[PDB]
């Protein structure tokens, strides 16, 4: 962790650690992502590209010797900079207990954002392929709170027909969950309906979609390969302040499209 | 504790004891800012301010030599009276087993009133700021019973964004809670439905207040610090009568302001 | 001491003991207050106020719960700054004996002044008196050798009508001893005859004051309250110079008055 020049800066111990608590506390919450899908372990601060498996034939059609070229997935490199405040940072050793860090905050949203626009919807010039492009599974469904339900049992059925099992999990939108919420009128409550239809799942909430999905949980079908994980370093200083960076290294694919159903409203 | 010249007095043991074991259930129940708080260990009779960690300046734009003062918080003392009378307390030791304690009681329930008046809002003149004091956070409600479970589903997801965990616990009031419990007509229990959106908390119910706040429960938000506890000692005497006291020293502050919410109905 | 952030500047561990031991001699000489009174050790970096021992009423007369608050003095904090020159510094590693050091000299005068001006005349903001004040203490001399002989003479005799007993000490101007050492001709030495009627006591000379005073050395009369002592640090950088500063905590207090007296010329 040598590249990160983190023993030439003017702080303190207990000022690094006062920093680095406080960040691990959002990226466990704003991440959405990574509540489904598998991790790969990371290979270091020099992987460049992950193989395919096929060749390309360049070669003319009477030659006696024919050639071609192999094929890969470039990774993705980032960086975001922030400054903080000398003085205010001084008050920590005579003895308070908030410190006001809010621009670090700040950025680390707008980078937590980032990962998921490309795990939901992909990146042109890299060629990713995100999961709201697969437009040959889809359902249609209604407003009702018992439409939920029957769609649900028609989705299991398409899910046995083709060999797949395990346990099984919802991800839907928030505003059309309170909806369904206020529909209701004092009957049986609703989360254990839907989890008896489930078999037993779960139920996801989040503000980055704007429809439901259906996924299956064995294990094996959506990847999202790392070469570092997020860190922080050390940039310069101007007369009052300081200059640090966030940085990661990442890459994703989707191997098997038959565990994955679309809701359309 | 010989500060309390307790052992002065024309009194036994066991009138002691009965005298010490009326007061504490008393104060087990009507103390209710203790149940969601934090208490720092007591420091002794001699503690007089608790630092701040700041410094202000004093000086001019142009000397050699620049100069401030330290910043704290100082401590609040407080002592009640009464009295009691010696032939009603003198039939104990021929076998009485109860005797008239009425005035000791009343006081009792006018010295708790006390504290919580300052936790739930604040002292000018000590510069202490309460609880109901923050108003950038604050949330808009109904009357019907489904208005209630909307709100609470709203002030989570307000809780994630900030990165805020831990169990989570509703403070009321009493006639409001009564109404609702009204409205209701034969469905599923309404304490059960409450819990469930709570993911498995608790319920408060109190008169202090007058309407409803919600909390996180995983610790160092709020802190109340002590230098003696309450304590019971004698005075004087006067020709039929004893007269006696009841003594405290605290303080108290807020740390985080993002683990709390306030509704308005 | 990692506060002071002395490791990030550019200097060898020569460099730094040649500045640490030339600021050693002159506060050694030039702290005139530090040779009669007590010192209380070092309490650290976060301590911020000292007791009184007393307390204020504040509620009203016909009230039940009655209350006040606990007092203490604040403690003063310091800085100051100053440059210096890298390539002059440069030549100690050659191996030059003296190099040009003017700067911290003057600035270590400064601040030396500092503190003896409140010992002897007290700071109105932070609530402090000091030596001279206490105009009830008086006696009247003259300017021929031999007033000061009988003076001393009656100062005993208020000491030991109090009980207070000990060594005993004057303290005095300059140009007023060279007169008394000029006014005498030939006769036998005039500091021997001071110090016998002393009983074997001391004297010192200084410009701080302009009359005279006496004092006794049995201990505990007299406090300085220290919280950090005089420390170097580092702050930053411009081309081709280095800025550092000086810093320091404390407070003072006077607890008995009646080991005290002043001489008016
Ligand atoms: C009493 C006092 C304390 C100060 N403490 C700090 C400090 O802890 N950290 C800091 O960066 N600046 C501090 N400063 C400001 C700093 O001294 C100033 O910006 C530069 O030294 C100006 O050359 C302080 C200033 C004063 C007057
Ligand atoms: C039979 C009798 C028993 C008494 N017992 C008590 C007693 O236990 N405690 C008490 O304070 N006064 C008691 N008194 C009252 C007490 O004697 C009276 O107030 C003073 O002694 C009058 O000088 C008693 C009086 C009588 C007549
Ligand atoms: C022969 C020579 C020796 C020097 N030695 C030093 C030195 O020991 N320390 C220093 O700060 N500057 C020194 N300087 C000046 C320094 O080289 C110059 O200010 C910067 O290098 C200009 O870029 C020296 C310059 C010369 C010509």
């Amino acid at each position: 962790m040598e590249f990160l020049k983190r023993s030439f800066a003017p702080l303190t111990e207990k000022q690094w650690q006062e920093i680095d608590n406080r960040a691990r506390e959002i990226f466990k919450t704003q991440l959405y992502g990574r509540k489904f899908v598998d991790v790969e372990g990371p290979y270091g601060w020099e992987y460049a590209a992950h193989p395919l498996g096929e060749v390309e034939v360049l070669s003319d059609e009477n030659e006696v010797v024919k050639w071609g070229l192999r094929k890969s997935l470039p990774l993705i490199e980032l960086r975001a900079t922030f400054t903080l405040d000398l003085w205010e940072l001084d008050n920590l050793e005579r003895g308070k207990p908030n410190v006001d860090l809010s621009s670090l905050e700040e950025t680390v949203r707008k980078v937590a954002e980032f990962e998921d626009e490309v795990i939901f919807r992909g990146c042109e010039k890299s060629g990713v392929k995100g999961l709201l492009s697969f437009e040959e599974r889809k359902i249609e469904c209604g407003s009702t709170p018992k439409d939920l339900l029957e769609a649900i049992v028609r989705a299991l059925s398409i899910f046995s027909k083709d060999g797949i099992e395990g346990p099984y999990t919802l991800v839907i939108n928030t505003d059309r969950w309170i909806n369904f919420l206020k529909e209701e009128a004092g009957r049986y409550p609703l989360e254990k309906r839907v989890e008896e239809c489930l078999r037993g799942g779960k139920i996801i909430t989040t503000p980055r979609i704007e429809d439901a999905l259906v996924v299956s949980e064995r294990g094996g079908d959506f990847k999202l390969i790392l070469g570092q994980d997020l860190s922080i370093g050390y940039e310069d200083r101007e007369k009052d302040a300081v200059r640090l960076f966030i940085t990661e290294t990442f890459t994703f694919q989707v191997v098997n499209p038959e565990a994955l159903i679309l809701l359309k409203f």
